[PDB]
RNA sequence: AAAACUUUCAACAACGGGGUUCUCGCAUCGAUGAAGAACGCAGCGAAAUGCGAUACGUAAUGUGAAUUGCAGAAUUCCGUGAAUCAUCGAAUUGCGCCCCUUGGUAUUCCAGGGGGCAUGCCUGUUUGAGCGUCAUUU
């Protein structure tokens, strides 16, 4: 419950306020490092509500983005992989935007090593991550480029 | 896997915020449509032409079966009558009458062509009518 309502505060409209929550969670990981999962689960739990608000979920996605991951946690890298992808396709489906995608770029970038996905799933990406290259805000094209080397590299596509 | 976050600048991007009335001066009117307004007008039209809210027009006169791209009226058609018709002096498309001349089986019926005729009033010419009055054996 004291977790709940942390994470809950993350949403809050004061962007003071989620900016203090999100580094009391940081610090809250690195004390216990086993509550990992759960805190990820939990933030999980409010950036995919239907009604989660652009603010909600752009603090969010920063605060899985400054997660830390090790080499034997593929689970929770395997887990934020896929959320990443799945707010990806949420919020495709501008400035706004730009940073968004950025911060979930980055979070995508952090969390390919780590992540023993199938290379398919980012091939259903890939041009999607090219239209970003061509995007307004170079800071995303920056990460997206990261994330195609990353993705072609490991595929070994043709490049 | 070196970025994020807060704050302040700075850009860049959103968001945001003719009438009516009063006063003053000037003096210039036309039955031939002024100045000004505007739907653009036709049953359905763009230009051309025509017109003025009576708006491809209204009235009057003439002609006589159209208009036409489409639709639609029809003209009781043997005529009081269409026409984006004409003339034009001011849908009423109102209400009419008769004469002259030729033909088609022609005494009936029909078809052409031409010409007048609205009414009222004044003057004068002509022609008649009246049991109105009257003369009428040089």
């Amino acid at each position: 419950n004291l977790l709940r309502l942390g994470v809950n505060k993350i949403g809050d409209i004061d962007s003071k306020v989620s900016s203090k929550a999100s580094y009391l969670l940081l610090k809250l990981e690195q004390a216990h490092p086993n509550m990992k999962s759960i805190v990820i689960d939990a933030i999980v739990d409010i950036a995919l509500r239907p009604n989660a608000d652009y603010h909600t979920t752009y603090y969010s996605v920063i605060t899985l983005n400054q997660t830390i991951l090790k080499r034997s946690e593929d689970s929770v890298a395997n887990k934020l992989v896929k959320t990443y992808f799945t707010l990806f396709e949420k919020f495709l489906i501008d400035e706004k935007n730009s940073k968004l995608f950025s911060a979930l770029l980055t979070g995508i970038n952090r969390a390919f090593p780590f992540a023993q996905i199938p290379a398919s799933v980012y091939e259903v990406h890939m041009e999607t991550l090219f239209k970003i290259t061509h995007s307004s805000n170079f800071n995303t094209s920056i990460q997206a480029l990261v994330l195609i080397n990353q993705v072609t590299v490991k595929a070994k596509l043709n490049s």
